[PDB]
């Protein structure tokens, strides 16, 4: 079947807040790449169809690798930078801008983890 | 978009042969890509069988009837969900294209017994040899 999955995640900052999306446990909004697509193009477009907002990736942050036996998944954290200002919550999506204390008293998901650990680091 | 995937393979008989595929070409000359049957992922708004049915006519131009579900595996993954559906397909066109570095043959299911299976697809030969083997 498939020889890999790539996932993205973006890590949008404005001032000491981070937005942080609940669609259930708390995750950093992005998605699949899709074949033919660069890491960040993929989380350009990403969020784009699911928040209409106008981001610019920068540094990439981490790297999750995993040693599943029957699939290979990776998934590619990024520093992103907004461009516009408006940003649409297609509906009971809730979005919050939170520093990294008031992130640490919430529940993730499994794979936004290491991203929230890092943030503190 | 959600952290899930679902995946479907088809099982395509002819007699008693199954068509098994393998996929690409590594860099070596000592290694190769393991078998596997043909298959993608589903995307929204598709059914099961529509998006293997598509998948088959991609990638091999193969005109495919979808008929039975003959299993799902189920991986329960931490970071990430995904979902494989294996169906008994029967042919309609009588030709199929094999793009570069894919290979394919017809195979009885003790001459699968020979090849090297991706590790997702060995669920689906174990079904497969089990019913008639």
């Amino acid at each position: 079947s498939l020889k890999s999955i790539e996932v993205v995640a973006a890590v949008i900052r404005l001032g000491e807040k981070y937005l942080c999306v609940q669609r259930f446990r708390y995750e950093f909004p992005g998605g699949k790449v899709e074949e033919g697509e660069s890491l960040q193009e993929a989380l350009q477009r990403e969020i784009m169809e699911e928040m209409d907002y106008v981001i610019e990736v920068g540094e990439k942050l981490l790297t999750v690798h995993h040693t599943y036996p029957d699939f290979e998944i990776t998934m590619h954290a990024f520093l992103c930078h907004p461009v516009g200002q408006r940003y649409v919550l297609k509906e009971h999506i809730a979005a919050q801008w939170l520093s990294t204390r008031e992130m640490a008293i919430l529940d993730w998901a499994e794979a936004d983890k290491p991203i929230v650990r890092k943030i503190s680091e």
